């Protein structure tokens, strides 16, 4: 029962690796979870609403590990706190690309994939903004830009960046020195007085 | 003749601010440019080729007002230097807020607006990494990142920071505030040492 939807989700990340979410049947989905098609539609709605868990499973994913960083004490050096915490999103979504690329496709058309997207943005925002807060407050940052503007912008840049390597797109920061580019960007300009 | 072609397109431009391209027929933007639809036809092949031609207009407006800035001396200060720059694009693109959303939506279904935009990004990363070596190998900026890279994630930051901004997207930073957020970032991350 419970083994039906989860087979239907995988089923879905599976075939997305080789084909977009429009190329991919209702049909093929049942059959590679081992069901008719009517009784996938007792699961879900349609694919559409099948892209939406698998990318809501990744979403909250990244954002309980960054909750579990944040929960810890982590005695290490600024650079490395934020590269850390860069890392969980590298990681969790460098480890689900197609639903990364199936997911980001399904902002534009679908209000609940763009609102997810949206939520879990604006937490992650405030809590880079709250960290830039405590940094100025312990005298570590100056008080340069508005904490919650650059968040925003840094965030920003990590989701566009993140993305366009994991994608290959032409142009990007190759997979293997975005991290590594990012952590700099951030440092430089969380703890730069100019 | 030319004067239907412009017609055309500024009917198009007209109309998109107030609805999305899948919104509008090419019997609307034959009837706003004062011709029946099939010279609509001599003129474009349809009305996603009417949004390349309006992106590629302001892509290369942007562009050569950019090349127009390299070509000056331009005396002030590095942070100025870094400012003016970004602002022909907050400016360019800032200007034709409706042909830069139907734009970046078109990224997905069009390969020639893909294309388009991907030349044009890797120009413009090509240009400020040239920018970035000029200042290091003038002693001004340290030799911290691989230049492109940097660049590349400046850039890619710019183009999500921007579109967000202009979208009034959440999140987004302010338009008002989001050129001295951009600059900031870039400014740091180029002559920061860390
Ligand atoms: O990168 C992000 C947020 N983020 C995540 C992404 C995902 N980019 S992505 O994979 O290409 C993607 C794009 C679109 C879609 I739909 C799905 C995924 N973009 N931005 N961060 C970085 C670290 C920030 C942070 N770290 C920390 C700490 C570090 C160490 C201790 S606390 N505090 O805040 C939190 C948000
Ligand atoms: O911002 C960019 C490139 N760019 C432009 C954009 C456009 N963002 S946007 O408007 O939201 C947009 C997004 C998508 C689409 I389709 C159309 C527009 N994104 N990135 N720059 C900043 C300045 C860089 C530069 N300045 C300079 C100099 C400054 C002063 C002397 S030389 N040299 O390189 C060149 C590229």
């Amino acid at each position: 029962g419970d083994d039906r939807e989860l087979a239907i989700l995988a089923t879905a990340e599976n075939l997305l690796e080789d084909r977009p979410l429009a190329d991919i049947s209702v049909d093929d989905l049942a059959k590679g979870a081992g069901i008719s098609r009517p009784t996938f539609y007792f699961y879900f709605p349609s694919k559409e609403a099948v892209l939406l868990t698998l990318l809501d499973r990744v979403v909250n994913q990244a954002d309980m590990a960054l909750q579990t960083l944040a929960e810890n004490p982590a005695d290490t050096d600024r650079e490395n706190m934020w590269r850390t915490g860069i890392n969980v999103f590298f990681e969790t979504f460098g480890s689900h690309k197609a639903v990364t690329r199936a997911g980001q496709a399904a902002r534009a058309t679908s209000v609940e994939v763009a609102e997810l997207w949206s939520t879990f943005m604006q937490k992650w925002i405030a809590y880079t903004a709250a960290v830039i807060d405590a940094e100025r407050d312990r005298g570590a940052a100056p008080r340069t830009l508005p904490a919650h503007e650059l968040a925003t912008a840094l965030n920003l840049m990590n989701e566009r960046t993140l993305f366009a390597s994991f994608a290959g797109e032409q142009p990007s920061v190759p997979e293997a020195r975005v991290l590594d580019t990012l952590v700099h960007i951030w440092v430089t300009s969380i703890y730069g007085e100019n």
